[PDB]
């Protein structure tokens, strides 16, 4: 509350560390469904169904330009990429399985880097 604060967690390295995690997600062999925005002209249904599209290149541009106020807003966009994938793709599909694999990969890196 006013003039009453928990001890200051060092967040000075968060930008660099999120960039590194994102690099590792970008270079994973199963990243290919997630590297670029889904083409809304060529994928029937996507625009109407997926209210907030998100992809690794869009996260990279937001990160690089100071559009994430903190490390949690960054994690919410990464998780959005996978929630969107689950919304549109059957579990038993190459893209469906890619999504599950990448979310697992992300969550471990996230825990190991920050928890």
């Amino acid at each position: 509350s006013m003039s009453v604060k928990k001890p200051k967690r060092d967040d000075s390295k968060d930008l660099a560390l999120c960039s590194m995690i994102l690099t590792e997600m970008e270079t994973h062999e199963d990243a290919w469904p997630f590297l670029l925005p889904v083409n809304l002209k060529l994928v029937p249904g996507y625009k109407k169904v997926i209210k907030k599209p998100m992809d690794f290149s869009t996260i990279r541009e937001k990160l690089s330009s100071g559009q994430y106020p903190n490390l949690e807003t960054f994690a919410l966009d990464v998780r959005l990429v996978f929630d969107n994938c689950e919304t549109f793709n059957e579990d038993d599909s190459d893209i469906g399985r890619a999504g599950h694999n990448m979310r697992k990969y992300f969550e471990k890196k996230w825990t190991d880097t920050f928890k």
